[PDB]
């Protein structure tokens, strides 16, 4: 691939060189290997959560109960799981050959974490299988590990989809980056009232904004746009995934 | 016990005699037993189900496509297992010694079934892995079986729990009669649209009338009334069984 040319930067001014932590060189590598060799799309969706929402804010009593905070990861995480296993497409990927998807039949589920060090993603296992203060609970605990460098390599490996949430601080959409060799990432940004047609009048509506951003090799754009939709509707009504 | 006294009938009027099935018969030796053996105690409580019968009636489509109905009976079993494995001494039996309680680790539920020939509870196993439409469909193949005589007795054993609906014919309430060796059975009657206090004004609400039977040698009072307020607590927002 060509090279940038290097600058003389100090031609325009005074410059100072910070060096990277080797944590920040191997995301910085492993971004660029993902980027040549996944054609990406990002789709774009709005999900209804006024009624999640409200549900969050009622159990806080229960969560400080069992000494976890329920925040929107661990619906997220739990919906996500309930798709992986209805559209395993997402739950997959590209074999070596090139010929051959390889389907996982487990749900493990990374987070994103940005730490002083760089970005670590600690992955939960059997996502499918956990409850929403379980994973409330596991959730935190990795994250604290994470930022205190306490995390063990062995639970960053092996999972099958990354959320990447940036709720917090703000913004309307992004486009993540697929972390190959997994096939799709799930960005989630700030959650805004929103005026929704009601089919007569604009009723203010709490709207969670997703961009998934996607291996289009492996997964077509109807695929897709029909995972943020059904994405939508499980949010919009987490009570549909104990049909 | 004092036999009743023989009456000739037929000095008031005409009789005639029509024979029990031994189904009939059956039932009435056992339920005789239980009534004997257990000091009965019915607990009544209300449950708002506004918002569970919006979400069934919603879900429509949904179960037509998985050739299901989807009645408000998958949703009390389901809470019901919830709870059952949250409360324990009501998933249990009395140890022939008297002296102790025999708790089940597993949860299986009868479900009343009134049939030509008698009544038959059929039993669906492991209610707590069971999904909403698994169960919609179980209950109902387990009830035709048991109206068309092919019910076999495998299917009638080892429930820990009786869930008795007669909220299809109507009635405010009953007391329903324990099946000893279980130690409750949940009596569901006909809901109403009933007139519930805001704090400011009265707002109707969809009420399900539930009456909980309970043997009172090892449910005491105070644990049977918190047993039909979780219950009725959860089928007010069924997502909480996803906590």
């Amino acid at each position: 691939i060509p090279p940038i040319p290097p600058v003389d930067f100090a031609k325009y001014g005074e410059i100072e060189e910070v060096p990277m932590t080797r944590l920040m060189q191997i995301g910085a590598t492993n971004l660029h290997r993902s980027w040549l060799n996944v054609p990406h799309v990002t789709q774009f969706e709005s999900a209804d959560i006024t009624e999640l929402e409200a549900f969050r804010v009622a159990q806080k009593a229960v969560a400080e109960k069992a000494g976890v905070k329920l925040t929107v990861l661990p619906l997220l995480l739990k919906a996500c799981a309930y798709l992986l296993k209805e559209l395993p497409d997402f739950n997959s990927s590209l074999a070596p050959s090139g010929q051959a998807l390889i389907r996982k039949k487990y749900v493990h589920i990374g987070f994103a974490v940005d730490t002083p060090d760089g970005l670590l993603v600690p992955v939960i296992r059997n996502v499918d299988q956990k409850s929403l203060l379980q994973l409330a609970a596991e959730a935190a605990e990795l994250a604290e590990k994470a930022r205190s460098k306490k995390l063990g390599a062995d639970a960053m490996q092996g999972a099958c989809f990354t959320i990447s949430s940036l709720g917090h601080i703000g913004g309307t959409a992004f486009t993540p980056i697929v972390n190959a060799p997994e096939v799709a990432i799930l960005g989630v940004s700030k959650a805004s009232m929103q005026p929704v047609w009601d089919g007569k009048a604009f009723q203010p509506r709490l709207m969670l904004p997703l961009s998934l951003s996607y291996d289009h090799r492996v997964i077509d754009g109807a695929a897709a746009a029909r995972f943020t939709k059904r994405l939508g509707d499980l949010l919009a009504d987490i009570r549909a995934i104990l049909l």
